């Protein structure tokens, strides 16, 4: 029962929760227990593509991330080819060593990799770079299957990236996008308050077709999460 | 100040040092203070300040002594009347972290007897006086001398076993502290010390104690309607 909830359609597995979102897409949820404060949920994705599994974001810790891999073994039983992690904070990159130990190739924005050690994180093995329009440079993201990686500009952090899943209704905003009933934008300590609104809108325009918006700290929402996030961010300028 | 958890600043609000103050009624203000958690950001906590004639009454400290001293400095600047007493609403840091600042200022402090018994087990300082309660939750009046408009009610165990609540007589405001979450809340906050069996009934008991309060003030979000009480209770129904 995190401080920052479980419903029908959720599967507990060890200390994590999994929810199927589409025939080949699942949301993973893990929890950080903070002394005196309680547990904080964070969400990522698991995608089955062409006999392999692709992961978006680690859990908060190496042990929780190893639990993700065990769930994948039990439920899907296909090799995990790669992971994409969406910025250099613990909720997204806390489990990199578990991925590396398992032989999984890891990818992050070059800037995330540069920030990683300064943020307490292990860097990904490979760096993604981006065009001026935000789209990933194709040669840096080989064999990504249906994953469409987009850098929307600075927002929650300067390095935040986002991921659409081609052939589905799903796009993943990570910690950039907050839900349509949110009171705030979460932790703004590392945020770019000038550019945030434009970055939220750029995410929406990059994935114009996605009706299910997945994000780190709330359940999947409509495109109203994008609109609402942008309007909250307009107030920061 | 843009806390990670808690309401944001809006029109009305006064920034004073590290805190924010919002007038809720001619004689009632909300104080807000912030705890920075490394890697997570700031967490807001709210209490109340009430003017009762020629004296001021406080509900809850800030997270720290220094923040609580700042509350007292705001009261001196904006109201310029003495603080007669403070009521603190359970033995967690957000509500009792600043007891030493109140004691240094010479302010009489009151808490549930249970909160005073628990405070030292959390490394905190007990209030100097103990409130006790009837079987229906109303404070025993002899334990709450000269409380003016503060009507203290123990609704039963919920967020904690000791949590108390305060209606402000002569207004349409009631304070639920950390028992009550806002009408759009996704969770009941920290349940580490909570009574999941009794929470829903306790939330409803608070609503029934102050049935004509239309403005519900709470620790970690902006003042809300009575939908905060009903939503809290509905979330708590799921815990049993
Ligand atoms: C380096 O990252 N360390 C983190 C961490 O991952 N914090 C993130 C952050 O602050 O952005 C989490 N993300 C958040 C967000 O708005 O995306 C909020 C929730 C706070 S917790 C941390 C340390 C302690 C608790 O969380
Ligand atoms: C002794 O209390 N120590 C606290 C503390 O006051 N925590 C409180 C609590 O957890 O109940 C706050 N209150 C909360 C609540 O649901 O009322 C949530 C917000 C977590 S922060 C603490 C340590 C670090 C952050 O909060
Ligand atoms: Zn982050
Ligand atoms: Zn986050
Ligand atoms: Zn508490
Ligand atoms: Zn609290």
């Amino acid at each position: 029962r995190p401080t920052i909830q479980m419903e029908t359609g959720d599967q507990r597995f060890g200390d994590l929760v999994f929810r199927q979102l589409a025939p080949n897409v699942w949301q993973h949820t893990s929890y950080l227990d903070m002394p005196g404060f309680g547990a904080v949920a964070s969400n990522g994705l698991i995608v089955r593509d062409g006999g392999r599994v692709l992961v978006v974001d680690t859990a908060w810790t190496d042990d929780q991330t190893a639990q993700i891999l065990n769930w994948i073994k039990q439920e899907i039983n296909l090799p995990v080819a790669l992971a994409v992690v969406t910025h250099a904070h613990q909720d997204k990159m806390g489990g990199m060593d578990a991925l590396h130990a398992a032989g999984i190739a890891t990818y992050a924005n070059a800037l995330s990799n540069q920030l990683a050690p300064q943020e307490g994180m292990v860097a990904a093995q490979h760096s993604l770079t981006f065009a001026a329009n935000g789209w990933v440079e194709p040669a840096t993201a080989p064999n990504f299957g249906p994953l469409k990686v987009f850098y929307p500009g600075p927002g929650h952090t300067s390095d935040n990236i986002t991921v659409g899943i081609d052939g589905t209704d799903i796009a993943f905003g990570g910690c950039l996008i907050k839900d349509s009933k949110a009171k705030s934008l979460g932790n703004l300590g590392d945020a770019d308050t000038e550019h945030y609104a434009a970055s939220a809108r750029a995410f929406g325009a990059a994935f114009p077709k996605a009706s299910m918006i997945v994000m780190s700290h709330s359940a999947p929402d409509s495109r109203a999460a994008i609109t609402h996030t942008a309007r909250m961010a307009d107030k920061l300028r």
